């Protein structure tokens, strides 16, 4: 298959689940040399017709600790191997869409996870989701770690190079989409983890503005301070011009010199730091906090999974530790850790966005895949259909998902036949509990939040 | 205070000066460029990058890379506060500091006063000179402002692969930021004088000749310093400079492209090294680049605006001989070609006496007129004759904020005025009444002209303008009109040189 | 002298020749584009900053980084000059010589004749070519242009990373340079020949066929060399030697921008060590010069072109240089020629045959010279006549070590051309000077006192030129036969 953008022709390849697969198109200019720390560029048009048939490179970051992660939520029988690069602006399309002829198709981008500082876009494969809701799947990567979120709180880097790199794959998607058979019209946004917390900024950055219609956070929202740097961030980038040999005299002194390290040296930086930098108020892509302007109205659906802090995560306050610890002698702090940073955030978040007036809708998903219940991304196997890439139990469960995702991000509504009544987060509250038994339920983590609130 | 700029919001700091109602709002360290680093050094300066939210502009801001002793030597010797205040040293050193005495609440359009700090184009530093007295008295706004030195400044290879005169475009770049910014600080950008000293009294003149500089400023004050001052303006062939340079610093010299990006790669830290290698200022600049200047200061003698022009008593006396580590005639004179027939002037200056002693201060006389004395005055009969207003003055007076190690029969050193135009009577401690009030009538004089291109008003002895009487000013104890100045020795000079 | 071109004035000297009355203006050292440098490395050529006042250019400009050996022993061979002149190494090259006999004092439009240097696209000068005489003599304004050279000028990616031929891109912005400047020196910017020899010939036969150099010149002559000359034009994936190169230097693989990165940070005297490491990258279909292959484009369809060859293109200069190890054995090195003829390893019995069934060892020199040259240079010219313009055909100081039996060996018209027989036979390059010239003008060679150079045509009439100047006919025509086949 061969496909025609705005920078030049892409060659492909057919998979039979058939559909077209584009691996690793650019939609930006590689971040090298001088345009490290700085925004975007569009990416220079080539001549003939590109082999996109190859993955593209996971993006520097802790070669082990990112292998693991891949390796962790990926939904392939096989995990596949990435090489590190600075270049790594790349996206991937999975189309199932004919492309002899004229395709609206909606649009599914999605957004991995990994605390901005791990992650990679070929971890996730849409084979799967896209021939069986019949839509347009695209992994986008951004930069990460120290290469993407470096922030000096002034104009000589604001930061959040990241969340710029996501609104300018964003906007790739707008001006070419429609070559693949999707209607640029109708674009749905979701990632998990801190890739929620970025569905989360992009819904609350002016820059993202029309280049998406609808939003899904999979456990993880923008009020998830961890990743938010509030106050002054000057401290942290001296320190890591420090430990990389850089003198700290001023800012734009600090990024020429870190401007001038090699990839390989900003790693061992990055590895000496032993973190495992973030969204920053820059006053470009967020004027003002994630609270501040919760005091785009589309759709969009947040959850969050029964037990969060389970075991991958750990794995990889008198009043509070009683709360959860005093009514037995004998789990529950692990819980605690998991409402204070994912349960809690979420809810005062749909309620917000319920209160500004846009449909809001709250799942919270249950159940152990075969590949503790509800862990962290455990939902993930659901949604990128791993059951077709399993007890016949779970085959299911993805349909259902899937569909619902789908569905979604065509309507901005879950619901449609043959699937559970999924209520909407009114004022009643309503969530849908996703798991061996997709029930409705009402008012999650309520008492908690005012708790914690 | 926090004042709302083009590029965004700044935020200072109240100041009151002893005996003031209305306290002063200094803005340190703002931004007019953007860092000259990497590549783009040796290139203009470019527009600074606006900020989100608001700076805070409360601390004093870098200098430009020089040499780090002689730089804080010279601080401590014309700063005009009570303590001397050590500075960092960087390339990221286009900054600015303002002193606005207006009540920002309010619209104000103040005379501005923007100070070219002097230091041979090698060193110095804007946050040297406070502008708290001079703001809070005359009632205007003072800007000091910061430029490149020594290589980063002024390499030049004479073709357009590095014209040079990077630090007048630097002083240009600020005096841009100025019209553009400078009444949200309550100052009118329709009523702008710049002033300095030494190398700054050389920027000023050369801003004069410049076309680039119209319409940036309205008058000038050149004080002990002009374009014609030789030593700093490199004419002729300037690529044997630029070869030499090159090689102290390791690198080849196949061509001038060739030797500027072998020069952009190495690190402030070895182009300071080799600053030091060349041992200047003991015993680069302007050059006709093309852009800034076109021909050179005597072909083009321009902006008719009014200009002061002055000198003080003592050029020689002791500050430059110093630092220069000066060896203290025909011998000396010739040895003390790089800064100026020998025995007709070395005879001319020291004839009249056989006193050895006496003869010594005689020779310090002779290099006085060469270097400022007579070019000063060529320039101000220029102006003059061009058909603009002009004002000359001659400094005479010791001040008591003297070194310690300074002859106490040294009046009218250089630098001396600059006590007075600062007002360091009222910063630093211990002024007998007769130097306080110098300074008060100095700082009036140049506030005046500042706002109507004439020095004179109430309480003020006469000035003169520099006519075909040649009228000027000896500002000193005993401040009083006189005729004439240097003229006999213009004479001589303009001769023995016409042969 | 003192010209006024479009970035600024130039100042000359003047230099007569010998029996002249009208000296000669030489302009040395003119920048026609920026100094690629830093991260204009492996990018097209930029224009040059105009300079203020007058821009002293009256020595030699440096010489495109190349083997600072190899180099100089080249221009040692070809120069026609007394003594050879010592160049400089550097990346700041891009620029050109000018030799013009018109009197500036007064409007003058001499047709113009751009020369470009051959060295395989990896050694060479301009400054090797002294153009004084052929100036002086035939009244036509002479220009020596200097382009990027090895990886320098030809490294490539096969990507929009780094297409390529940075160093065709510098031979067509010297082009567009004398277009808005050469009337300033007495030259008509309407009547413009580019000419070059050897991997110069092959720019000329590439300028021709890309759509870039259209309207930049209106003649074309290619000495000893055409685009079909496969030894210098990458065909296929180029991707692997680009991947070799950049680890010869120190650098991932990762990815195309990131070869093309780190190679841009190396120095140019690290460059120069991968090079020498290397032991010698080529023209390549780019995209932009050119969209399709030499053999594409010549299937589909028109200024004159000259297009000539000399008896014995592998006599001795090229088979010397290479370290050449000089029927069984003949197959054996054939073989081993692959990167020069790429031959196929069944073949070859039926060619060493075809040529060789002491003399022997000549034959074998003739087949490598029929490969390189003799066939591709008339199957050329075949397609230029077809396309339906005009074409003429032709076959053409030596070094102590060169035995005396060689005869219009590798390079050898040079002399000729370039009036060496004026600065170091006088009347052969008399003959040669009137006719390159004349094509000059006209586009046909054809002129008073001068043999008659028929037209290949279908006659296939082309000239002879040596001792004896007269016509024949179908050159090197049986070989072509065998050969394609
Ligand atoms: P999300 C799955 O990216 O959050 C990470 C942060 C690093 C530790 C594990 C969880
Ligand atoms: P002007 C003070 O700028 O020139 C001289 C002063 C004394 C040190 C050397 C430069
Ligand atoms: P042609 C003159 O372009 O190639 C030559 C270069 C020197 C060695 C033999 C081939």
């Amino acid at each position: 298959p061969v496909v025609d953008t705005v920078h030049g022709k892409v060659l492909g390849k057919f998979v039979s689940l058939p559909v077209a697969i584009f691996l690793g198109i650019p939609f930006a200019k590689p971040p090298l040399g001088p345009l490290r720390f700085t925004p975007p560029q569009p990416a220079e048009p080539w001549s003939f017709v590109k082999n996109a048939t190859s993955y593209p490179p996971m993006c520097t970051q802790d070669p082990k600790a990112g292998q693991l992660l891949s390796e962790l939520f990926t939904n392939r029988k096989e995990n596949i191997p990435l090489k590190l690069s600075e270049d790594c602006l790349y996206l991937n399309i999975y189309t199932p869409a004919d492309l002899t002829k004229k395709n609206r198709l909606p649009v599914m981008v999605w957004i991995h996870g990994g605390g901005l500082m791990v992650g990679a876009a070929s971890t996730y494969d849409g084979l799967a989701l896209a021939a069986h809701e019949n839509v347009v799947v695209v992994t986008i990567q951004y930069r990460l770690g120290i290469w993407g979120f470096f922030s000096t709180g002034d104009e000589h880097s604001r930061g959040n190079w990241g969340h710029l790199d996501q609104v300018a794959a964003l906007r790739w998607v707008q001006d070419n989409i429609a070559s693949f058979g999707g209607n640029p019209g109708s674009v749905t946004i979701f990632g998990e983890s801190a890739g929620g917390e970025s569905v989360s900024v992009l819904v609350l950055s002016p820059l993202a503005k029309n280049l998406f219609h609808r939003a899904i956070s999979e456990s993880g929202v923008a009020l998830t301070s961890v990743l938010v740097k509030k106050g002054d961030v000057k401290p942290l980038a001296e320190q890591i011009a420090i430990t990389a040999g850089c003198k700290t005299t001023t800012s734009a002194v600090m990024v020429h010199c870190l401007r001038q390290k090699t990839e390989e040296e900003l790693l061992e930086t990055t590895l000496k730091m032993k973190f495992l930098l973030g969204t920053v108020i820059d006053g470009m892509l967020l004027l003002k906090t994630p609270e501040e302007l919760q005091a785009h109205t589309v759709p969009y659906m947040v959850g969050i999974n029964k037990q969060e802090f389970g075991w991958l995560i750990p794995m990889l306050i008198p009043e509070a530790t009683e709360k959860y610890l005093g009514g037995t002698d004998d789990d529950l702090f692990l819980d605690l850790i998991a409402d204070v940073m994912f349960g809690v955030p979420s809810v005062i978040v749909a309620r917000n966005h319920r209160d500004a007036g846009a449909p809001t809708y709250m799942y919270e998903f249950q159940y152990r895949p075969s590949f503790v219940i509800g862990d962290h991304g455990d939902e993930l196997f659901s949604v990128f259909g791993a059951p077709f890439l399993a007890s016949e139990e779970e085959i299911r469960l993805s349909k259902m998902v899937m569909k619902f995702w789908a569905n979604f991000a065509r309507n901005g509504n879950p619901n449609g036949e043959g699937l559970p009544h999924w209520p909407e987060y009114n004022q009643k509250e309503g969530y849908l509990q996703i798991g061996a038994n997709t029930q409705a339920a009402q008012k999650l983590k309520d008492k908690e939040v005012a708790f914690w609130t």
